[PDB]
């Protein structure tokens, strides 16, 4: 009964699609609003910014404040940087999309997370949101391998992909209101905060081949950083299973050749 | 040569183990026998293979004093050498290792599946190679880490198994008809003693599911017990009834404890 029907808030590839797939097939621009993330200076970069599709397709900015009254409002959490109260909302129509397997990999660095923790394999949940960070009931889940040599960045882009994905596999039921969800297990559930991951990551070479791999791989996100040996930059990590000897560190001008207590090649590739 | 077998390690798989080929396969005569440095020829909470031994006149060797035999088993139960395997004539050299490889090679396996948060463990038969639990596997058994399973816990059903394992497979290492497979690049880990810290602090900033594992990951009484607030722990109960993120209490007689997702954990102080 409200104009308002639908909240977008956050940011990244992920918020405008998904934003665009809405006002393409469900809502007109009037019955939409959005929040964008703190550090959205409406520039297009390396992802598309929700402050400037917004502000190109007259989509209003609001604050969470602004929308804490609206009856039965749509409040969707794409990439949010916000921790939001149940209780400031009249509306428990609120949902977030993960970049994890939920329950696993909770909180922050998702991308980086599970490489360093060694998983073939990770996934986007669509939950709802409650009081706790991803702890909320999930409605759905889709899992998707982590290549040999993905690094973190080409995870994340991933995650962008199959959450765009998930939203738009979900976003009718979601709107009718007639989804289902069910509650986490305790068992399997994990998280990082900010404080558990150092982004100058010192690497650990008494590994095996396959961890030392994770390790570097794990840090590649050159928007951000790129893992460093020996005074080099590293942009990519290939792992085989050559038996190449123990304990092998060689650098060479354009790579680096690794093995850990296991024997297996590596090239770490300079950039 | 006379001597057809060498038992090198400990405890009661090594203990039981040799009774078992003493009883089945080879007299006192055709074994000989490399137990740890630290045995003190007196059974404690684990038997003494050093005593065994000695009771059953059974010759205590070095590993010099076996390298020229040609064609002997050397078989490792818990060992606390590395070996070179260039040193030896025969090539008949095998180890059971206490995880279910190629995850967690190296030390302390009782601490370092349950701290990374797995529902399941093993024992793996492998031949021994130079590397630290490379080798190729030929027999593995696994079973599960029970929710509140501690790493004590863990170490007594690496021994029931890990003796199970040595003697479903000893008659084909006998008569040298096992069969092998090398091992994975893939899902290989490993720990050293300096990637555990056995004073292990607690980082409460986690779900319930890794407080708790961290807690029973290092109760072993005979070794060490973790502690809070100044009280040894004995015991970790963690249910999936929701109290509230973020709980810290302390009684007399336990703490009760969640983490990030909220869960119940009872922290139940040594008496
Ligand atoms: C800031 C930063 C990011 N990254 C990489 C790894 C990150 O997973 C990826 C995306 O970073 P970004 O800052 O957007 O978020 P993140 O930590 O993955 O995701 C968390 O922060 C978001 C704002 C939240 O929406 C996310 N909430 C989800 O339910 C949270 O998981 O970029 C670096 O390698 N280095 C960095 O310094
Ligand atoms: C020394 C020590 C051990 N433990 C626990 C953790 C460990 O998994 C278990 C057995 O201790 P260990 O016998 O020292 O053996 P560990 O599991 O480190 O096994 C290692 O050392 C032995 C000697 C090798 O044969 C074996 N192949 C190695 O994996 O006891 C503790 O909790 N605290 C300790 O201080
Ligand atoms: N209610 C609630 N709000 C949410 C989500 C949720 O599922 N629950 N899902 C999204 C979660 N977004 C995040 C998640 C974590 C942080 C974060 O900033 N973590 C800090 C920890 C802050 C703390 O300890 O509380 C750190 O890792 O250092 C910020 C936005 C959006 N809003
Ligand atoms: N060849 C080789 N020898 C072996 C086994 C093997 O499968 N291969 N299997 C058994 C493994 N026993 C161990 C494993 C690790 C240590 C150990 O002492 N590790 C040190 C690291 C030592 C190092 O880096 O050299 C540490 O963690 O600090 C000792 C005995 C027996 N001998």
């Amino acid at each position: 009964g409200h104009m308002i029907k639908i909240c977008i808030a956050g940011k990244n590839n992920i918020a405008v699609n998904s934003l665009q797939f809405i006002l393409k097939n469900y809502f007109e621009a009037d019955q939409i609003v959005v929040i964008p993330n703190k550090n959205d200076k409406g520039i297009d970069s390396w992802q598309k910014s929700l402050l400037k599709f917004a502000l190109d397709n007259n989509i209003k900015i609001v604050t969470l404040d602004e929308i804490y009254n609206i009856e039965q409002i749509i409040f969707f959490s794409l990439e949010f940087d916000q921790i939001i109260k149940i209780e400031n909302f009249k509306s428990d129509r609120l949902f977030n999309i993960h970049f994890s397997a939920l329950p696993k990999y909770k909180g922050v660095f998702t991308s980086i997370t599970p490489i360093l923790n060694n998983e073939l394999e990770s996934g986007v949940t669509l939950h709802r949101i409650d009081n706790g960070i991803d702890t909320g009931n999930i409605i759905d889940q889709h899992c998707f391998p982590i290549d040999i040599n993905d690094t973190a960045r080409d995870l994340y882009f991933n995650y962008l992909k199959y959450g765009e994905s998930i939203f738009k596999k979900n976003i009718q039921t979601i709107i009718n209101n007639s989804y289902k969800d069910l509650k986490q297990t305790n068992i399997n559930s994990s998280y990082f905060s900010r404080k558990d991951i150092n982004l100058v990551h010192k690497i650990n070479f008494k590994k095996t081949s396959f961890e030392i791999h994770n390790q570097i791989r794990a840090f590649i996100f050159q928007e951000y950083q790129l893992p460093i040996i020996n005074n080099s930059k590293i942009i990519k990590s290939i792992l085989a299973n050559e038996f190449i000897g123990y304990n092998v560190f060689e650098e060479f001008e354009n790579y680096f050749i690794i093995s850990g207590i296991d024997g297996f090649k590596i090239i770490a590739q300079k950039l």
